């Protein structure tokens, strides 16, 4: 008949790799480059240094069409008893806190290198030196997928002669260099660009070498872990809230210690609203009572904004400095929006719009999209921002012709960015995001409008003279 | 400083709802709908049972906006000792086998009960009888996140005294019906005028009621397990196979035995152009040898396709009935394709198209899009059915004017459909599987031009 059993996460994934964007050759190859980049950047300038990457990408095997891709950098290492997890555990990640990062899932990494053992033989590498470290610790991995967890194929150390911090991961998989170059050139490319502080070596498989320079030195401050702002935090929250509690709090306490934008008087308004007793332990919530604080939290309409620590962005300048430098418009505009929350987490939209000069002619805008620092690049029309640009009245912000030359960009950044798959190329449909980002796409559109209307002025004067 | 740490699946689908097709209300509303439907209808269907299915959805409370959704069949119910870890261990499933069926991940209905814990305080209510039981066994239910398990609230049994065998759902959600309406009403109507030997009841919030009747009561032979086809087979998965194996099987034993469309004949050039020893045993297998099997299995020519049984197809003549009485249109025409095979999978695509008649005018065509028997009504741009459709050359087989009246549908089966995320509105980029629909859309594009062609003539 019917018989029932159970995966380990890592099964689930093997089985379902198009599921971590791992569907093809080609993707595979691009995926992969982009998760060791990610990570190489959370472990550099989270941390506030200044980044140094190196990727090259070998073919291996021209019949079998194997490349190993490697990718080095400066980052912070990471610990020699922590590395068979970090890489053979899938759901195992030092990303799971309230913070701003690339990574989010701890499914990256091990995705590439669950695809790498279902379709050739060999192990991969990483080589390791955490900060302050007398040594280099190598290993050679794979993964027992039953389990979940590493098998430590090879295990070793040599001593760390340089004062050397950093990681180099090396992974051999399936790949389809000629399908996937245009979109890994164009991922790099526009990291770069709003990455103006880190500086980039890349090696191709036919042995084209680009180098990215550092623009600047001066980092970003680093986003920090925070506490979840009330608005939107739901029930089973509460109870790890709760559960994680090592002193005694009545719910007074609780509101004030654990969240954000809760100060004695909000808390007071939030137990009268709430219909809870101020000085309850915490612990003693029932189930309907924790039900009632998630729906006053939902409908306070009061809450103070999260602070902007726990988020990195770009910036206006950066912003303007990247859309000129790429495609030299006769206008530039951008805004960076104070911060919103969703679901308990702090987040902020930029938008950037461009118009004009070297910007080629089309029928829709050429649309930009980021989620903490990532250049999204598939599945544009899925994405959520796309579903806002197209449902703007660009006729309303002075954009005459069905065709023109227009470029708009949208940036994400939160403490929890919601795509629609782990493969993250796409953000879902998730509404206080959608509204901001609609509201952010206002006030850029108001100033290409302002550009426009002073054109058109301009023109009706000179229309008199003929 | 870095702090490593560890989640349980549920924990990672509770902190990323959007990833199971939850990101907001209006989407969690027809996503539970669906998925409770489509177990229903893998409870009954693929075990030779006319369908049954009530579905009902009330607005319990107006100022929360939280609805309880209801669903009951008359299918094989589930084992006592089963229920609770069916629903209530996330990544727990009876469809892992290499099957046909709509459901695939083991997380599904799951994903509706965390997204009801995290919203409201009432449990999921599950009424079951199997086949033959003399008792109905109830239970009420949430999930431990952390250690991914139930926990059980209620659990106990009354005697079936009016003879109900199969199961009843009820989980209560934050919903938004106006925004879900017409969504909800477009997946059970496409999904009724595909499954004609099925009924349906449904009964809304503002307490509309639709009766969906039975039409025919011959139901498709029931999908069934089957071996794995050898292209596309990997390496994990030789090694699971192996691993299996109750009989100390030879490398030459085991390719005619546990695969698809492999002679005897066809094991020898394989081993010849693997390097293999016909009479080693495959239980000794290198991690080397393993891969020059997958690697021959993949760049071996003249595999036979799959059996084209143990699909279950909606067929040519249904799929015309179905764009005929939608439509209306002036023409319809329709392929089921003989079998392919991808990653090892199975796999059929069937592809209909409509023109003209009560069809609207517009500028591009009207997309269909089923997956396993099921209506895709989400994320259609980033469907690779879309994609093939966009990049067809319409001005080759026929299509005139930039404004036209056209439908085009096509229905992807297999023992694996390989969507964008689990909230399963999607299929992914899988080359095979892309070339498959875009021969499929040639062929009864080709048809069309006839008609169109035949058509020109006319005004001519
Ligand atoms: N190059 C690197 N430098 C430092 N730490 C790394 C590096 N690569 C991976 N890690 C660590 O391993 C963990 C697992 O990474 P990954 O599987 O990609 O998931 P995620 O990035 O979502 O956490 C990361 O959280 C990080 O702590
Ligand atoms: N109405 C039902 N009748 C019989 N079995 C069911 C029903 N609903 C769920 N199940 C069982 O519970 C299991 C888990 O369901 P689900 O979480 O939706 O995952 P999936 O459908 O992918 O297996 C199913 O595999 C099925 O065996
Ligand atoms: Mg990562
Ligand atoms: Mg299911």
């Amino acid at each position: 008949k019917e018989k029932f059993t159970s995966l380990s996460p890592a099964e689930f994934f093997k089985r379902n790799p198009e599921l971590a964007g791992f569907p093809n050759p080609a993707r595979a190859l691009y995926q992969t480059v982009r998760e060791l980049i990610e990570n190489s950047l959370d472990a550099t300038d989270v941390h506030g240094i200044l980044p140094n990457i190196k990727i090259t990408i070998d073919l291996i095997d021209d019949a079998r069409q194997i490349y190993k891709v490697n990718v080095v950098d400066n980052g912070i290492g990471i610990p020699p008893q922590e590395v068979p997890n970090a890489f053979g555990r899938v759901l195992y990640s030092s990303k799971y806190v309230n913070r701003q990062t690339r990574g989010m899932y701890g499914l990256g990494v091990k995705a590439a290198v669950l695809y790498s053992q279902m379709h050739q033989d060999k192990p991969i590498e990483i080589e390791t030196s955490p900060v302050n470290s007398k040594r280099i610790y190598t290993f050679k991995l794979k993964i027992d997928i039953n389990k979940n967890e590493p098998i430590i194929v090879e295990r070793g150390s040599v001593e760390n002669t340089r004062g050397f911090h950093g990681t180099s991961v090396a992974i051999s998989i399936p790949g389809d260099w000629p399908k996937a170059k245009s979109r890994i050139y164009e991922y790099i490319k526009r990291t770069y660009i709003i990455t103006p502080y880190a500086e980039f070596i890349f090696k191709d498989p036919e042995g084209n070498v680009t180098y990215y320079p550092r623009l600047t030195n001066k980092i970003p401050k680093p986003p920090q872990e925070v506490k979840p702002h009330p608005y939107g935090v739901d029930r089973e929250e509460i109870k790890i809230l709760i559960n994680n509690l090592k002193r005694d709090y009545t719910i007074k306490e609780f509101l004030v210690n654990e969240f954000q934008s809760i100060g004695d008087t909000t808390a007071d308004k939030i137990l009268e609203l709430a219909g809870l007793k101020p000085n309850k332990k915490v612990k003693n919530l029932t189930e309907e009572e924790i039900t009632r604080l998630v729906e006053t939290f939902k409908k306070y309409e009061d809450f103070r904004s999260p602070s902007a620590d726990s988020l990195s962005v770009i910036g206006e300048d950066l912003i303007e400095l990247g859309l000129k430098k790429i495609f030299n418009p006769d206008f530039a505009a951008s805004i960076t929006r104070k911060p919103k929350a969703y679901q308990g987490h702090p987040f902020i939209v930029e938008a950037g719009v461009a118009f004009g000069g070297s910007i080629p002619v089309g029928e829709e805008p050429i649309v930009l999209r980021y989620a903490n620092k990532i250049p999204l690049i598939y599945d544009e029309k899925s994405d959520v921002i796309w579903k806002v640009v197209e449902e703007l009245d660009w006729k309303r912000y002075g954009i005459e012709s069905d065709q023109y030359q227009m470029v708009v960009m949208v940036h994400l950044c939160s403490t929890k960015i919601p795509y629609k798959s782990a493969g993250k190329e796409s953000i879902a449909e998730v509404e206080d995001i959608e509204k901001e980002i609609k509201n952010a796409l206002m006030e850029v559109a108001r100033k290409l409008k302002q550009y426009l209307s002073e054109k058109r002025k301009e023109q009706e004067a000179k229309k008199k003279l003929l």
